[PDB]
């Protein structure tokens, strides 16, 4: 089966902003998830066909990944920095619900969204 369109990273018609916590979630959350060893899974939307998950999006209506995020953070898609936070949460959701509990991939999710806590537990006051 058919991967969907991906989740947009551009709409002229939704406003905008660059703000403090946003930079942070570029410059520090992403940066450092990206840069993980268990990245590689999380980097680019769910291809369905390539992995040979026909019910992957039968499964999840709302897909998300890190890919996305990198695109929606450095072509300044968001207006606060919740929207993004939202986005990290839903992608690693999705990614508990999908998958069986002992396979690789969600200890992968587990070790990102451990430094995921940890940075946004430091996210910085808004200025």
């Amino acid at each position: 089966s058919m991967n969907p369109p991906p989740p947009e990273t551009s709409n002229p018609n939704k406003p905008k902003r660059q703000t403090n916590q946003l930079q942070y979630l570029l410059r520090v959350v992403l940066k450092t998830l990206w840069k993980h060893q268990f990245a590689w899974p999380f980097q680019q939307p769910v291809d369905a066909v390539k992995l040979n998950l026909p019910d992957y999006y039968k499964i999840i209506k709302t897909p998300m990944d890190m890919g996305t995020i990198k695109k929606r953070l450095e072509n300044n898609y968001y207006w606060n920095a919740q929207e993004c936070i939202q986005d990290f949460n839903t992608m690693f959701t999705n990614c508990y619900i999908y998958n069986k509990p002992g396979d690789d991939i969600v200890l992968m999710a587990e070790a990102l969204e451990k430094l995921f806590l940890q940075k946004i537990n430091e996210l910085p006051t808004e200025e």
